[PDB]
Parts: structure tokens; sequence; C-alpha cells
């Protein structure tokens, strides 16, 4: 049975997890943004001038609705005062978030993103399939049953499905648009309808397909809401497979998820066979290295197979973007590559990010590239990186000892220097007394009479360290250990 | 003008004529020249022993006698007398108990060339220079003054320069070599002519090239030590251009290079224009992003391309960069700059005496390129990813950490046969998960009634890392909290 | 009046007047009735109804069950039997045997029991066993055998007593809750009241009692109400935190010290006419170390260091005193004699896993004394400069404490440079490791060949295996 | 071959080295008693039935008549000396205030073992079975007698005759050094500090003797000379090599071993000497066939302790934990092995057996830094498991107080972590008991295993600091 367990038990912190069995195969973790979110609205008044109009949808402030953005459905070249009255009803969507001093740009060409499909009830003109992508696409877009009114596009992400599938979340798209017109119908005129951006509507929106069995909710208050959502959205026979749970043992917990999510964390994910894959990620992209466990060519070629299945959910939870490099384990025999790389492309087939995969090449690497999905580059709870300083980089024990290096000899330069006490983390002082330690005393001989103390200091770590000037007549006699304690003043 | 200074207050700096365009920073004997007597003969292993010098005699078995030493499938007692005088180089360090592998075949190393002067039959251009490159080495290689009983071998490295320079580099071993056999006719039998690595002839062997003005050195008792390698080397043409450097400012500071040298071991290095190049490294390979500056776009981004592809080139040299590097060049949208951004690295690159090979511009935007670290030195990559965020920057809370491994622990005593869950903690997180989060551990315990959470503050890791292990009924050990990281050790060792 | 005191607000305390004399802090052996479930005469063995089945190979049958044969042959499905656990779910037999402190009775079965033998094989012949059954005398006189076999009858008929009152499936007999070993070991007649201040176990403990088939003293177990925590009104909370010191004073003044070491556990016995001081304080020693071996559960080898004395009359008296002492503890214990060294050496076989107190500093050999590090610099550097003077060295790598690589890194830095100069071509490695302190280093020789590129502070971790003592 | 190596480039250092096997070591470093002179009657008193004597220094000696032998004879002391007579003798005790040294004309030569009395036959004998029967058998000439030391203990018979000759030799040549020259001399000087090493550490097998300073090896040849084996001269030679003489001998490793806790068996295991306050517990761990194994570690053990007490000069009690072997005979060999292998050593030694309990008793004869942080400078740690029911008990103590809302446990890792796991019931147990009591245990690798801190925080003072964050906010 496929499930959607929904983790609740932070009420700020939100967590959505879709399983085939045990298969976490794919993970969401939530919850302003306000693109995209559909209101009925007033108008407020009717500018000629701007060939626009203002809309009260609620804010604080009114949108902007120009003339190019009415639909045909309004008109009861033309000027805008001859096509709306002040005070009229109509139901709008956020093109643009509020900017400065600048309200929201406001379309009544509504626009219904499903997971293949964006639906526009309101307009046929636009539709079609993508740039980006279309032989099979063209043909299964021709025989889904789109209502005469309205046109449809299909996204990037449809491009590996079925016509079946396809019809299933057009239908989804349908049975909103109602809802959406629906509750305007029934209401005065200056409230929200749809929000894009909060999670369970989303979440349905994205995660929700036919092969879900069971959605299971920990928090009453919010299975509630989920109904709502779920009748809103348009959708009954959902309601059936909304189930409260109620264990004491945590929800992901007892369906063992929770350490596959600490796995979207780690550097160093282990796969099924003994071997492993290492996320590191650059300035300018991210690299995912490939090591086996403890027939050669079937080991490679097996622990490749694993890490292209791995490296495609880890994709997925981790939201991974922009270019991505993958360094597989060295195969002979061709056929072996592109079972690799088919693996792979099969692997991401489900993810609805825009992925772009080519060969492995003849250095052993592929590179693709992932769209990252949400706006929000950010983080629930964490904080700076200590060791890297906020920065993803840390400095090799060769050329940080080289930094150090000439620290000190620009400090032993200075007039009236008499010594130089650098307190540097264990390994450091290690690497400086003795692979440099030639280095260290052509200082002291070329500065003759300035004494450079390199003190090893457990109590620091490698980012840190610290280059002190004595200058003449402040010296003591203090052992080098115990400076550390001296200069903690 | 192009100087090489020489700081042996050892760093050799090639310096065009303020500009820094190259840089160079174990006893050994590989690849050292001897006279040698033969010790004694082995017709068993078909090979001979000699003395040159060392405690131990060397081993010259008989497929590495040149027909010099030869008459007209023999035994080695026929070819060899018993004290015979011989040139031999070492093509095998001494191991163990064997003495050294010694070759009459000698073989004298360029730049760019490889001359065997003692045999003609091993010469040509290797096969890891494509063809497309080698189209034209084919032809220079044919057209060098080589004396009739020897033969050579042309270097990846020789890649990219012309038949003027290679004949420059071919004189220089021609050179080298008479003075190897007239040091040998000169001189009773067990002794060293050719040490392969000094620092002044290594510089001299591999950093030398007719457009060098001078070699600036500032430490007089390293000049005498030059000249006289050059008069060894053969090349007296060049003591003239041998100079004392006597100025109080530093050798390198005079020349302002030092700032630059500094440059090798930067992450960040500033382009001419204004954009930058950042260079990451990672387990697998190198990462090279680059930034522009601050209005044509398009001719934004090729300009920055460029200059990147010169920098890059340069920042490889000096720092020696190994293996895979991956360059994330500024997008560009016609095909006509992709080709100049490939073919102005392919041209920087040019001078390079490293082996190195270059793809194209890929569908993503990325070029990919190799390039062998030239010293026996393993190369330490300038920077790299930070092992606490796998270079996010970022790392997760304690609170939010140690909740995570909470359930995680529950998940693990969920399980059916379990007798015992092993959390291996950064000490901090220990700290707050027996402390703040107690009475969640107790609860766990309480209602998984008989298995044992074991949470084992580790003062061995640090706070994005942890380790939570599962005991089945019946293996669990009676080993002290503490001392269960140590007794992990085998297991949570990640590949 | 002996008591046995029982904390379980589970600690039981066997308790004299106000005198600690033994402190107390798996399915093996269970008995259930059992139900047979279904037979195997192929593996010659049966399947008795725990969530899993438990396996009765026929070698385990009694001829009591019995009404060389099949396994088929001889019993029938879902027919009730009295079962012990041999092993644990990874083996049940119809033998069962009742383990008590001195005695395992074989109710069941007869062919079983078990040089100074000499009077136990006296004694055991003088027990009153039933004909049907036979026992073993385990490593642990005659009048109080007599009360530990009656205890294991008593029992042994409760079992069958409360398998012939019930259906199949149930649990008769649970070996282990501290309460059912407590009684198991720690009762005898001489025991007038069982203080309990905890209700909820006490309940327990009447059942246990019931079960082990002894009635006759649900009289004896009474329940503690005061508000003066059980232990401290009988005063034993400070004996019982003797237990845990190094020095522990005797009654007439001395006192004796017990440390403990890699190979054994040292008593040092101090006092406070000088013959009979002596004498008498050694005579305290061996009341105090028979007990406070008790109560620290010490095992394996004991050396007694006796205050010497000059009369072998008194050696012998002082020998005797802690054989007699000793006698009433359940261990397997054996004593020498006083040697000419005027030591004891004895044995102690630990009751259950466990250690002791106080063991001997690992920073000194146990002194007290720890050489400056001025010093140990120099030493260590002296001793650097040798292995690298030896033919054939390419590399020294001296891995010292963090301030000692200080100290020999900048103090003496010039004559580390010294020796660097001296020894052209060997490398002297000074590498500071935090994970050693100061009376302990390496100094390791490294051969012309075998050097590895390994950074120097990376060295202590390639060299574990090479630089690890036979100690640990 | 066995050497005496003699450092003296250093302001002196004695090894006795066999082979390369280090096995006595002596520093000794010069800052009164037993000097023997011919000197001449100076003035005699038969008021203090006394007489005065020049052994040549600035103050004349005492000598009393009953230190007069019968040789140079109840008496006044003025019929028996006659003025500026000469006389053989050894100071009894050394210069004090105004008075001279006291002086005896009875001689005594003091050896390892032997201490002869070539002077007088009245004193002597013991107070040692084996000692009377062996002491007996000694060929000592009729107008001597002489004395077994406490060493003497550690005598065999065949060992004995060798010390009691090597003073019949130097009395030899006390009384020739005597008879050829006029009076005020020195004859034997008992102290500068070569002249001990030749008395305690030369044998018959001793082939040479090199120094590396000329300066002591001519004072060396002369107290050979004056010891009277010329013999030896030819035998002492001066090393000169850049090489210190410890070091190409190889030795300086093995004198630095005497310092150590654990010391390294050849086959590969060790022997662990840990000392307590009552005696030294030498521990013995091992490195195929595991009855040879344990067999052949202990014969090694045996040879390593052996030699380690030479070099620490450890006293008193030994008890050493054999590894187990199950067959006596092995017991046996293990025994003898170790009485060969002491059968050197120049102190007083005796050895039991192997017991039932497999240890070995045995007890030496000693011939003559700062404060430990980790145990306070007494002999102790204590066990991670009794430390941390200790500071338990402590924790408890402190959460009973009136007015006490948290008590902070500052301990090392090993603590916090056996605490909050194996201890985890009786830490529940405290707070359950103190309704309202914090206990919070907190792990500090800042910290190691003797240290720790109980902190008492009352009721109102507490903070909402985090568990880990309080080691630095205390
Ligand atoms: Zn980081
Ligand atoms: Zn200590």
């Amino acid at each position: 049975m496929k499930r959607m367990l929904i983790n609740a038990t932070q009420q700020e912190e939100l967590r959505v997890a879709l399983v085939d069995g045990q298969r976490l195969y794919d993970l969401d973790i939530e919850s302003e943004q306000k693109k995209a979110n559909i209101y009925k609205g007033k108008i407020t008044r009717i500018e000629p001038s701007l060939e626009a109009a203002f809309v009260d949808y609620g804010a604080e402030r009114h949108g902007f609705l120009p003339l190019k953005e009415i639909a045909r459905e309004y008109f009861p070249r033309p000027n805008i005062k001859d096509v709306l009255r002040e005070g009229q009803e109509v139901i709008v969507q956020i093109d643009k978030e509020e900017r400065g001093n600048k309200g929201a740009a406001l379309t009544t060409f509504i626009s219904l993103a499903g997971s293949y499909l964006v639906l526009m009830p309101n307009n046929p003109r636009a539709g079609g399939i993508s740039r980006r992508i279309r032989t099979e696409l063209k043909e299964a877009l021709a025989s889904l049953e789109l209502p005469e009114g309205m046109g449809l596009i299909v996204r990037t992400a449809g491009v590996g499905k079925s016509a079946e599938a396809l019809q299933w979340d057009l239908s989804f798209r349908l049975k909103h648009w109602e809802a959406i017109k629906k509750a305007a119908e029934s209401r005065p005129a200056p409230f929200l309808i749809h929000q894009e951006s909060n999670v369970i509507v989303r979440a349905f929106r994205d995660y929700l397909r036919q092969d879900i069995g069971e959605i299971l909710i920990d928090n009453p208050k919010v299975l509630e809401l989920a109904r709502q959502h779920i009748a809103a959205l348009g959708r009954p026979d959902f309601s059936s497979k909304i189930k409260l749970y109620t264990g004491e043992i945590p929800l992901f917990s007892h369906y063992q998820i929770e350490s596959q999510i600490e796995s979207a964390f780690q550097r160093e994910v282990r796969l099924p066979s003994g071997g492993s894959i290492v996320i590191d990620s650059t300035e300018a992209l991210t690299a995912i290295d490939i090591n086996s466990a403890r027939d050669i060519e079937e080991t490679a070629f097996n622990t490749n197979l694993e890490a292209a299945d791995e490296i495609a959910r880890q994709l997925r939870l981790r939201d991974l973007g922009g270019l991505i490099v993958i360094d597989f384990i060295d195969m002979t025999p061709v056929r072996h590559q592109r079972a690799v790389e088919n693996r792979l492309r099969e692997a991401v087939r489900q993810d609805r990010a825009r992925i772009q995969i080519s060969h492995i090449s003849r250095f052993g690497l592929l590179e693709m590239s992932r769209q990252r999905l949400s706006p929000s580059l950010g983080e629930s709870s964490h904080h700076v990186c200590p060791r890297c300083s906020g920065t993803g980089t840390v400095r090799d024990n060769e050329s940080l000892s080289l930094s150090i290096l000439r620290l000190i000899e620009e400090e032993a330069l200075k007039e009236n220097t008499q010594e130089v006490h650098a307190i540097v983390p264990v390994p450091i002082a290690s690497y400086l007394l003795n692979e440099k330690r030639s280095a260290v005393n052509a200082i002291e001989t070329r500065q003759d009479g300035v004494r450079c103390v390199i003190v090893p200091n457990d109590q620091m770590e490698t980012p840190h360290y610290h280059v002190l000037r004595v200058r003449k007549g402040e010296e003591t006699p203090t052992l080098s250990y115990m400076l550390p304690k001296l200069h903690e003043e």
C-alpha cells in the first residue's frame, strides 16, 4: 500500500512522506510566499491613463490589474473605463508579489499548476508543449478531454508519463476550478479563495496520485483541515483515505522513515550492497563520488546501479539544484555505461523537477542538471557551520600553515619585535614544526634575535589560531605550552 | 626580460620581467648515472652485479646491456668480463634486500624530450598524444637532427611547443651526454656521474629555455654550485647570464612576485577585469567556478571566460593541481565564443610540462580536463569542501538534531528482535539528550520494555555527525557505555 | 537477631544486629507446565507450548513420562508435562533441577550426584533423600545441608502441586527475580525477620515464598513503615559505604588498605605489648577482610600483607581466623599460609561480572612521582638521537604528549635541529599527541625505504598496532 | 661478552653490559670514613690511653689503645708505642668539630659480600643455615677474620671465594705499598667514585673497561694498582669516538627502560611494574601453542624482571604474577630461571615458588619530579564505577539540602557516560525522591578522570542555561 504520512507534532514544523511499503520515495518539510494565490476581488478604481485597474483582494494594499489581463468573460481596442465598473467583483490571481511601493500584479487569466499540467480554465489561447521538451506528448495531449472555453500546458514534468496519468492530473485541476468558482459565487467580494503556499494544499497538489492508498495524519486539528482542502479541491473519493494516526510512537518512527530522512542531511549515504555516495557541494556544482564495499567488473557495475538509484532520491529529498557531477566507478564495458545511464534516467523519471542528464564521459564523469523546486533556499532550524565559518570551504592543512607562516614572518619583520607567538591547533603545530620546520628556522635566522614560538593548543580546532607579537622588553620566561593560558588575558 | 630567480637563504621562480609566470618549490637515486665496474657475473640469472659506489651492488640483467658492449641468444658469461667498466643508470631504487636495478640503456629526460643516446630502437611519439596534436609532432620530430646511433621520445609535455623549441631541448641533452661520456673516459671506475635530483640540476633541466635572459640568485654559496652544474650540463653560454642578487630587499619582493606566489594558496583569485575564479576541491575532482565583475552581457561573459582560461592555466601550474578538473565557465549563447574559450585554454596550457587533456564546453556549460601533478609529492589541493558541511555553510541545531536522533533511536528499538540500541553522539548532543530529553529517553525504554537505550557522549565526533546502532538479542556484550565508540570502531566506518 | 533488609523504594542486605555481613544489589531454568504441540520421530524429539514452542529431545524425557524407543511411541500430542528450560531462545528438559545455595536437587532423576571432598562424601551420604531422586553438592556441614535439601523438597512439592491444579500452558517457576535469588542465596534457618520497605514488593515476596514451598516464613516477612529509611534505621548505610573506601578502620584502631592492581588485590594492614598488638590487629583484619571481600564482591587473586608476627602459633591463629571468617561466604575460596615473607595468598570467585574500588594510578607506577617535562624531554631527546645514529635509519618518530612536543620543538628546537644536521638525512618527527599524558611516549625508528608520505599529525594512527601495549 | 662501560665525559656513570643488555647501572656523583694510610705516631698520651697519628692531614688523627693490634704490641699506651713509629691506619670516624679523626689499626676491607678483617681474627661469623656452611668452606689465612654482609644472603660459596680473594689481593698490596715508603702518606681511598665501581662491578669475566674521559682513565688506573691488580691495567681503554660511549654501545634506551611502567619482552609480551603501599606487583602479559607461549613468555619475564630490579634499585617485597602454567615442571623451570638470573645481583634476594594462585613472592634489599596530577600524589586512582558511585552519593547529598533547586555534576566524559547509562536508574531515583530537584550531569571533554564538580543551585538562582553550556557559565 502507498501511504502519505504527515508528521506534524511541531505545529510550526511539518513533514510529508510518500511511502510504498518502507520506500520513503519522496519527502517534504514545511511550514510568506504569495505568488499564485487566488482571490475574489472588488475593483477599487479604474485608470484609463494606465490602461489598468485596482483591486481590493484583501491586502492592506490594492493589487494592480492591467487591461491585457482581463478575460473576455469579464468584458460585459477598448478603453478600460468601458470594460470594468467600479466595485465589480472578479476572480483574481497574483502574478507577482508586492514589491516596494507597488501592489501585487494581478491577472484574471487564472492558471492551475498540477504535477504535469497547467490548466488555464480562463483562456484557450495559451497551450501546447513546452519549448524545453515531444512526439508522444503531442499525441497524448490531443487525447485528453478538455472543456471548450479553456487551454492547458504540459509541464516539462509530464514527459515520461502516460495519457491515463495525465487525465488524472487534468481532472484534479477541473474539480479544483469548479470549487474555486463555487466558493466565489457564494460570498461578498473581498476574500481569499486559494492559497498556493500552505503545506496541505501544496502536498495534495504535488504529491497525491491514484496509487496513494492512505493519508495518515497524526494531528486531529490538521486532519480536519486536510478534509476541507480535499473537498475544496474537488475530490471526495479521497476523504475515505484520510485517516488519523494515534499511536504514541511517533508517526515517522512507527513507519521507520526517520533515519532515511536523516540520510538527506549526511555527506555519505550507504548503499544497500555496502558501498556509498559522498555528496560534496562547491561554489560551481555538486560533486557526487561513489565508493564500493570492502568479480571486479560486476562490483563496479553493481555499485553504480545502486548509486544511480540512491542519487536519484537524494536529489529529491535534499532538493538539490543546479549542476551535478557524478563520479561513477570506472567500468570498461560500454554496455555497462549505458545501463548505468539508463538506470539514472529511469530513477529520476518520478522527479517533478526539470532534470537533464548527459553520458558517462571519457573521464568517467556524468554531468546533469536539476531545477530546485522551491524559492525558499532556507533551512527551518540551522546555524552557520563553525568549522567552515559560514562558507563551505575548509583550508587545507598545507595552505593554512603556509598562511600562518607568512603571517608570523610579517610580525617578526615589525620594528621592536622580541618574540612572536603562534597559538595554533595541534595538527597545525605538528605540520608547522615538522613539515615546515625548515621555513620556521629560516624566519628566525633571517630575523636575527626574534623568537618564533609555535605552540600546539588542543583547546582550538582547525580554522582558528592566533599570532601575537611580543615587543622588546615585555617578554616573560613563561614556558611554550603555558602560554595559551598566559594569553588567556 | 626573462629571469630565473633562485631564493636559497629552495625556491625557483621564472619572471617575465616583473611578472611571475612559473614557480618551483627524499634522498633521490632513480635515474642517476654512474660509471661502474662489474663485480661478478651470474650465468644462472642471466645478469651481472655492478659496483657503482654504493655499499650494495647494483643488478644488471642481460636485457639491459647495449650492443655497444656486444660483438655478435648469448650467455651473459660470454658477454662481460669481471671488473669491466660500464656507464650505468639506475632503473629502480634499492628495495629491501636487493641492490638497485641498473641498465646500460641510458636515458636523459629534458622538458620535452627523452634522449636514449644508447639505443635507437626505442623512439617516437607516445601513445598518450592524440592524433590531431601528434599530426604536427610527427612532422616536427622528423625535422630534428639526431645522431645515427641514438633515438628520442617526445614527452606528452612536448605537446604545445615548436620544432625550433625542441631543437633547443635536444641539443641540451646532446651536450650533456657528451660530458657524461667525457667524465667517464677520464677516471677509474666506481664513481657517480650524474645526479638526477639536485633542485639546481632539476631547475635548469626543467625551467631553462632560450628566451631566459638572466638567472638571478640571492645566495653566493649556491650561485657557485649553479655555475658548476651549468658547465657539467655542458652549457657555458649561460654562465654569463647567471648573476648574484645583492639587494637588501628580498629577491622575490624586489620583483613583486611574493603576492603572486601567495595566490596559489587562495580559494578565490581576482581576474584582471574584476571577476574571479573559485577553486574548490573535492574527493573526486577540482571544481572551478567563474564569476564576473559589476554593459554588453554576452561580451562580459565571453571576456571573463577568456581571462579565466588564462588564470586557470597558470594556477594549475603554480598549485601543481593533479587529476580531474571541472571548469564551470560563464554561460555563452554563441558557439563561436565556446570554441574561442576552449582554444584560449589550449593555448594557455600549451607551456605546461604536465600531461593535460581537455574536452569541450558541454551542453551544461562545463569543461572537463585532466592534469598530471608532476611531483612525486602528492598534491594538496589549495582548498576543499568542509567536512562538517559537505559545503553548505549550514549545520542543523543541537535540538532539532537530538529530536531527530531521538525518533531514530525509537525507530530502531521498535524493530523486532532488538536487545539494545546504541546512539554514539557528539558530547553536547549526549548532554542535551540525557538531560533536557531524559524524560523522553526514559519513555522509549519503558515503552520498549527490555530494550536498552545507550546514548554515549563521544568527544571524537562533532555536531552534524552521529551514529545509531542496533544490537540484536543475544549479541550484546558487557562493554561499558563509554567504551562502545572504540568497540564499534570496526563498523561505523564510512567507505 | 539476623535480618534480611530489602530496600525497594533493588537492594538486599543480611544484617546481624547492626552488622552488615552480606549484600546483594533470562529464561534459563524456568519451570513450566507444558502441552506437547507435535511429535517428530525424524528428530527423535517433540515440541512444547511463549509465542514460540520449545524443543524437547528424547534424551530429556524422564522415565516417569514413559507409560531404544521412538519418540512417537512415548508421548501423545496434547499431553501435559512439567518442563524446564535448558537453553534460552537463540531447549527443554523434563529432568528438572532445583539449585539452592549448596545443593542442586534432580528430583526427577537419580542418575546424578557429584580431596577436600573427604568429609563431603560422608556428609552427602547422611542426607535423607527420597528414593526416586538424585542430588549434586555445589562448589559452594551436614546440618546446614539438610536445611538446604529440605527447602528444595518443599519447593518441588509445590511445583507439582501447582501443576496438578491447572490446565497445561502456564509458568510455574521464575528462576530470576531478585527476590527469588535473595531467598535462594541469602535465606537460612537463623533469619528471624525479613523487613521490606515497599508494599508492592512485599506482596511479591510472599508469593515467591509459597511458590518456593515454605509457608512457615510468611509470618516472618514484615512490612517496614518508618519515615527514617530502612537501611538508616538499622545503621547499615555507612557500613555499605565502607565497601567503596580504600582504607577501612578496624575496631581497635588499626586499618586495612585495599589496593588493586592489574594482576591482583593487595591488602595492607596497619596498626593503631608489640607482639599482642600485631596479633590482635591481624585477627581484626582477617575478620574485616572476609566481609569486605563479600561486600565488594572481590574476585580473583588476593595477597594480604599481615603485620609481622614472630611466634608461629600466632600465624596459624591468624590463618584459622581468616578461614573461619570466610566460611559463610558463598564464593569458592582458597587460602594458603603466611609465607616466609609474611604474605598470605588467597583466591575468590566473583559471584557475578564485576570489578574493585581503587586501583593503582596509571600516571605513576603507583608512586605520585612524575618526571618534570624538562627532564623528560631531555631524556627523550637523547633517546631520539640514539635511534638516528643507528645504521639504515631514514626517520625517527617521537610520539609525545602535547606539552612535551611543545617543550621539544620550542625550548629544545636548537637541539632537535642539531640532531637532524649531524645525522645528515635522518628525519626527526616530534608529533604532539593529545591522546597521551606526560609519563608516556614513543620513539619509533623508520628504516630506509619503509617511510610513508603520512602527515606528521596522522602518524599516531598509522602507528597504532605497533605502538599498543600487551597490557592494552 | 660482559663489559663495564664507563661514561665520564660528563661531570660519572658506570654501566655493566652483557652483549647489549644493560644489567646494572651506577651513577655515582661524589659529594669520610674508611680510608687507609701509613701514619707516623706524633705523640703518646698515657692520660687518655691513646696516641696521635700523622696520616698527612692538616690535623692529626686519634688512636685509642683499644684499637692497637697485637701485631704492634693492662698496659699503658706509653709502653706499647714509640714516638715516630710507622703504622698502617684506617679512619673509623670523619673529623668532627675540633677533634681529629678516629683511627684504628684493626683494618677492615669491605667488599660486595665480605668484610675482611685481615688484622684481627676475633671478630667474625654470622648474625643463615647455608651461609654458616659456606663461610666455613672459604680458605682464610690464620691471622685474620671475615664478616659475611647482609648482601651475603645471596652468595654461593664459589662466588664468595671470588670476593674474599679480591680482598686478600688488595690487602697484600696495601702492606706492600706501606713497606716501600716513609711514613705520612695515603694508601687506599675508600670513596673516590671509581673505587666503588671496581669494588662492586669488576669480575673475572670483564674483558674491557672503556672510559670516555682521559682525566678519569688516569685516575682509574692508579686505583687499580692501589687495589693491587696490574693485570687489568692493560684492559682499561680510552674510548675516543664522537658518538657518545653509551650510544655507540646502544645502551641508552635500555637505561631509559628502568623508568617505564611497561617493558616489552623479546618475543613480544611485556611486564608491568606497579608499586603500591605494601609491595611491588609485577604483572606479565604475552604477545602456535598456548602452553608453550605462557612458558616461554614467563622465562623471558623472569630474565627481564631480574635486571629491572637491578636497574631500578627496587627494594622490599615483590610479587610476580606469572602467566598461568598447568604443568608443574614449567613452574619449576620459571622459578629456576628467575633464581639463576638474579644470581649476579649484589643485593640480598629471597625467592619462594609459584603458589596455588600462580604468584611468586620475593624480597630484595635496596643497595643504597612533582606531585602526580592524576591521583593527587597518592598511590591510587579510582575506578570509573567507584568514582561514579561516589559522585552519585555526593549528588544526592546536595539534593537533600534545604532550599535546593538544582544540582549540577560537571564530570569527565566517560563518567557522564557511565552515570547517565549504567546508573541512569539511580539518577532518576534521586530526582524522583527529591521531588522538584533537577540533577544535571554534564559531560565535559575539558576534564579527565580523577577531577569533577558537584555544584548546588539554590531556589531562585537557576538560569535557563543549556546543560552542555554549563561548564562555560560556571
Ligand atoms: Zn562547513
Ligand atoms: Zn598518579
